[PDB]
């Protein structure tokens, strides 16, 4: 349905505070105040940087897809405002991005939380695959925390250190290159937000991968968890797991979390 996407008037939303900013734009915490309603809805508003040159119809075409996603672990576009800039409106995710959440809360994050996040991210990615949507930038920074045990993928619709080798070398992006990025994302979570290949120039990463080197086993990970991660980083894209398999395997591990992760204080 085109009814799934609200075209917002400028009076219908208000930017109140800054949530974050970067080269691509600024995200604000604000309020959606729909006309003819009696409510004020907390939202996040991303204002993209103004472009010197796509056409409004093509933008709306893409926005409709983002408004059509229907899965508890993928963000949905609630509204759009087209002016000199593109502004994207979606529900506020009050706990912020998962990367910063895990860094801030590391001393209080247990194994069942970690494995549940892995399940949820795999479910959202499997949904994108069912919709034939390749993400291209999955990373812990692009998972948002609605509540501590409800997360959602965002930032879809160059991150060399998350990229599959065939994306770096040949600009090939597929669901299987997203699986590589998923493995790096899991590595970020299991290290409580460490930086992959910290301090290594982006242009050196392909030679690391070519030589057969990979991100190291996080101390908390048992062999079965690290083996899943390593399988996501096979050179042969079709030898990597599928997201539907990752759901099954991490769901199994989340049923016995102390078997699969050994966290600070475990015996
Ligand atoms: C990890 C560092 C970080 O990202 N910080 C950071 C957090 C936020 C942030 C905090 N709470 C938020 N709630 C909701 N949304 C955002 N951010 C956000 C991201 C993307 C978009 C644009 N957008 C959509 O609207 C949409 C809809 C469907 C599918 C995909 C998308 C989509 O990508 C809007 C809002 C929250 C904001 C900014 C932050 O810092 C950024 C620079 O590090």
């Amino acid at each position: 349905n085109q009814a799934l996407l609200r075209i917002l008037k400028e009076t219908e939303f208000k930017k109140i505070k800054v949530l974050g900013s970067g080269a691509f734009g600024t995200v604000y915490k604000g309020l959606w105040i729909p006309e003819g309603e009696k409510v004020k809805i907390p939202v996040a508003i991303k204002e993209l940087r103004e472009a010197t040159s796509k056409a409004n119809k093509e933008i709306l075409d893409e926005a409709y897809v983002m408004a059509s996603v229907d899965n508890p672990h993928v963000c949905r576009l609630l509204g759009i405002c087209l002016t000199s800039t593109v502004q994207l409106i979606m529900q506020l995710m009050p706990f912020g991005c998962l990367l910063d959440y895990v860094r801030e809360h590391k001393d209080n994050i247990g194994s069942q939380y970690l494995l549940n996040w892995c399940v949820q991210i795999a479910k959202g990615m499997n949904y994108l695959e069912d919709r034939r949507l390749v993400h291209r930038d999955l990373a812990a920074r692009n998972v948002l925390v609605k509540t501590p045990q409800h997360v959602k993928i965002t930032d879809f619709g160059v991150p060399i250190k998350w990229m599959a080798l065939e994306s770096i070398l040949h600009r090939i992006y597929t669901h299987q290159s997203d699986v590589w990025s998923y493995g790096v994302t899991v590595w970020e979570l299991m290290t409580f937000g460490s930086k992959p290949y910290d301090g290594i120039p982006a242009s050196e990463i392909s030679s690391i991968l070519e030589k057969g080197e990979r991100l190291p086993q996080p101390p908390i990970c048992t062999i079965d968890v690290y083996m899943i991660m390593r399988k996501c980083w096979m050179i042969d894209a079709d030898s990597r797991p599928k997201f539907r398999e990752l759901i099954i395997e991490f769901s199994k591990m989340a049923r016995d979390p102390q078997r699969y992760l050994v966290i600070q204080g475990d015996e």
